[PDB]
């Protein structure tokens, strides 16, 4: 089943889909690592001298940043392309939380567990900013909450819409912005009053 | 390590920190799993006389749908409070392929392995018309495709400007859409102009 392999044992696949390695969110794998471990071990092939990654070069990658010093794998056999096709699959059949579904379970943690807010920022490798963002969402109405959820308002959009001083006049102004589908820049020119 | 454990010996977290599971994505997932398996375990804790669900609703949902009597799991001795954590470790420590990613990853398996476009859909659990849009997006010239990459532009907005006939125009009103975030729709009315 789940080896414990070394890292060093572990190369990546320099044909991989992913490109691209934003090291902000690097930042925040690692610090999840650091709290949790790697929950979901990453996919190799046996090559060369060790193993290539077929899924997990994110994992891989932050572990070492961590310092740990192997990795949880899934040893696979198979071709490359369908080596390929799993880390395509892999990273394409995923269904993110939405911003108040991610609010909402910071608010457990702190609410129903009780850690403080740098505590769950600790133990689940988010920015304390974002952390603090998203329970700032909870803030606003049912139906304010409803857009972000379904992403008729961004982020941005809902960081605007706080600063509106009353509740009613809140959702009238959230309406609106969702409904015309107004930028970012217009809401807040709209939040001025 | 990995456990086969029966799909009825597993029930769900009525507490997990999703409650919105979109349709067409389980069934997305669940057509990649009959194509490839399940390939990342899921994690239950032992509950009742059976396990519940730590991280994967959606695999134990999906495999169910595709018609698996087991599912691949990892069994963790965790209290509630470090489970309800590792649920949103495992949905918040994440990183998509960009669109262009997804793009040149469908155009591989054509141009480089022969499968053909219907093949990569079967294969990889995504709609026909998902893995023609992307690949209709390679289209786009570089400075283009960058500002899709990044996020400068939407999936909507990329696909107006498929309809500019000439590259140079179609660049300059890349940049125009991009640089002043103008709307899909007005983006649109520019592209019926040129
Ligand atoms: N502490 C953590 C944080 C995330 N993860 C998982 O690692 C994966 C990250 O996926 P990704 O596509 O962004 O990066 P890769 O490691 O697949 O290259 C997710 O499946 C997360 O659930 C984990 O196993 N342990
Ligand atoms: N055939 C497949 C397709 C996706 N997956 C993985 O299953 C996870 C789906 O994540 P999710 O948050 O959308 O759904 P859950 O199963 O965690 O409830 C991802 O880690 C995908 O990489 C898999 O293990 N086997
Ligand atoms: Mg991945
Ligand atoms: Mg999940």
């Amino acid at each position: 089943g789940v080896l414990k392999l070394p890292i060093e044992s572990i190369h990546r696949d320099k044909d991989q889909p992913r490109t691209y390695f934003d090291e902000e969110k690097l930042k925040e794998l690692s610090e999840s690592i650091k709290a949790q471990g790697v929950l979901q071990p990453i996919l190799v092939r046996k090559d060369g001298d060790g193993y290539r990654i077929i899924a997990g070069e994110r994992r891989w990658r932050a572990s070492q940043a961590a310092g740990l010093k192997e990795v949880p794998a899934i040893v696979r056999d198979v071709t490359e392309v369908q080596a390929f096709e799993l880390a395509l699959v892999e990273n394409l059949q995923r269904a993110d939380l939405n911003p108040i579904e991610e609010a909402e379970g910071y608010k457990r943690l702190v609410d129903e567990f009780k850690l403080t807010q740098e505590q769950v920022s600790v133990r689940v490798g988010k920015e304390r900013s974002t952390v603090a963002n998203a329970l700032r969402l909870l803030a606003l109405p049912t139906d304010v909450k409803g857009m972000v959820a379904d992403g008729s308002l961004s982020m941005g959009h809902a960081r605007a819409l706080l600063g509106v001083p009353r509740l009613p006049e809140l959702q009238n102004l959230a309406k609106q912005v969702a409904d015309k589908k107004l930028s970012v820049r217009d809401t807040e020119r709209l939040v001025q009053q």
